[PDB]
């Protein structure tokens, strides 16, 4: 489980906008892998009136929140070999300017209950390669049935 | 070229939120294809403080705006065989609740100048298949160099 307050500091960029959607998360890490779970709620859309359903834009936003949230305690606890040399302060300093999506793939089935849903994230085969961390990720939503998923490759620019 | 005001009616869902980004668009259509071009500007992000760059969430939002915008005058002008039976009124009534993204694929190169960029959209091999319109689409950004692209399949639920 990830401490609210670590959540809240890491997701402040979205909170100061009313767009924090991750309720709670839990994680597991190794030297080159992270695995996390989140619970999510969407009160209303920031960018459009109201579709009465998920919207793919919201899949990415929830993936972004959960991923920033999953790496935080891994960085804090120095669990990722390649990220030792970063404190949580470094990590938080790099969030906005230096953590990018290089490619992403999405699929949508039974629409999701925006009001109450969860996700599973797994990031594997991290490697250094600008000099970046490439970070292949897989995520899966559900809630009501309904499911969604991707396939996202990230680039982290500072590091180590 | 698409008439501002057709743009503005079709993109009202985002405007009433400060999130209209498509400046102007032009289109071409056949019985089963649309092709469009848009120019875009992003003043600031609705959902996050400020990354100082594109953000993939904004790729989708710009694809969504341009696609809704490209089909409008095709529906208005009854150019799409399968959509005859819809006026622009029907189209606008269905925008939010009935036009969905089933799958999407994205790629990001030199980040984009959020402040000034353009796109090319092409949608082909429409077919009926709920009963929906499946609508395979391809889009490409650029601006500063820098480029991005996808690969998006839509589902339109009312119809004909
Ligand atoms: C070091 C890798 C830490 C990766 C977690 C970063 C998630 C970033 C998601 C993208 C956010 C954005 O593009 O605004
Ligand atoms: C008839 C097909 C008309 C297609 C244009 C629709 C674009 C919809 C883009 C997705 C929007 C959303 O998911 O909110």
């Amino acid at each position: 489980p990830i401490a609210e307050e670590l959540l809240a500091r890491v997701l402040e960029p979205y909170s100061c906008k009313g767009c924090r959607y991750l309720i709670d998360a839990q994680y597991s890490a190794t030297e080159d892998s992270v695995l996390a779970y989140g619970n999510f709620t969407i009160g209303e859309s920031a960018y459009i009136r109201s579709t009465g359903h998920f919207n793919a834009v919201e899949l990415i936003l929830c993936f972004n929140q959960l991923a920033y949230s999953a790496f935080a305690p891994a960085v804090l606890n120095e669990e990722i070999r390649v990220l030792r040399g970063w404190s949580i302060d470094d990590y938080c300093q790099h969030q906005l300017s230096s953590m990018l999506i290089r490619k992403a793939s999405s699929r949508f089935r039974k629409p999701l209950n925006p009001q109450k849903f969860s996700a599973r994230l797994l990031c594997r085969d991290l490697q250094v390669i600008w000099r970046y961390l490439k970070v292949p990720c897989v995520i899966e939503f559900w809630d009501n049935g309904g499911a969604a998923s991707g396939e996202i490759e990230l680039a982290a620019l500072n590091i180590p």
